[PDB]
């Protein structure tokens, strides 16, 4: 089974993907997480990608497509979390899979209002070591654990990231709808309720 998680930043896609991957045996492919590792490691990808990420812009398609080609799991179930984010990326993904006799099975759209997106991103805190995600209100970190606020989770960059999502990523809703594979998730609900919906639409 191959899944794509689609939706605005802050929708809870990473949180749901981690849970589903651990519980149902999926390889979790997060372009965000992989890019962050590349930036930390100072690879050619990381050095190039950094500028776009810091401004809240998408990293150029060719870089992302190459990345996916390099990490795509041979066999087994896969969650693409936050990829594709553009029509060109989605077209490349479909071509990739076709050559392997595979296809995307379901695309889950994590629907959530802008007001909630902004609350989620502004309260988002991460363990910079482990990548573990918390929220100051909805899932506070333990006192013993060091966390930071991502620089791209500041108001100005959040605004840009949301605009970028609406312009470049939201057209993927119709792209996948017309393939007959889109499923709607009310991503505004609490974590456990969202997870129940996720489990529902893939069974
Ligand atoms: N259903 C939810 N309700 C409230 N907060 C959530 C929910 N899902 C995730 N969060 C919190 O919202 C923020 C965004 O979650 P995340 O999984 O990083 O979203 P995405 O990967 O879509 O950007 C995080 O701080 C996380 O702790
Ligand atoms: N599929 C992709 N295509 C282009 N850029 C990407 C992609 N995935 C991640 N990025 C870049 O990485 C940044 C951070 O992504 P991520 O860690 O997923 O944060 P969020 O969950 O808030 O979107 C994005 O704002 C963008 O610059």
């Amino acid at each position: 089974m191959i899944l794509v998680f689609l939706g605005p930043p802050g929708a809870g896609k990473g949180t749901q993907a981690k849970r589903l991957a651990k519980e149902k045996g999926f390889v979790h492919i997060s372009t965000g997480d992989i890019l962050r590792e590349a930036v930390q490691k100072g690879t050619p990808l990381g050095k190039k990608a950094k500028e776009y990420m810091e401004r809240g812009e998408l990293v150029p398609d060719d870089l992302i497509i190459a990345l996916i080609e390099e990490v795509f799991p041979k066999h087994g179930n896969v969650i693409f979390d936050g990829f594709p984010r553009t029509v060109k990326q989605a077209e490349a993904l479909d071509e990739m899979l076709e050559k392997k006799g595979l296809k995307v099975d379901h695309v889950l759209l994590f629907e959530v209002p802008d007001e909630v997106v902004i609350e989620r991103l502004s309260g988002r805190r991460i363990n910079p070591e482990t990548g573990e995600v918390y929220h100051v209100k909805y899932n506070p970190p333990p006192p013993g654990v060091k966390v930071i606020q991502r620089e791209d989770d500041k108001p100005e960059v959040i605004k840009k990231r949301l605009e970028v999502y609406r312009e470049q990523t939201a057209p993927l809703i119709e792209y996948y709808k017309k393939k007959g594979i889109l499923r709607i998730i009310d991503a505004s609900k609490p974590v456990e309720e969202v997870y129940r919906q996720v489990l529902e639409v893939i069974g």
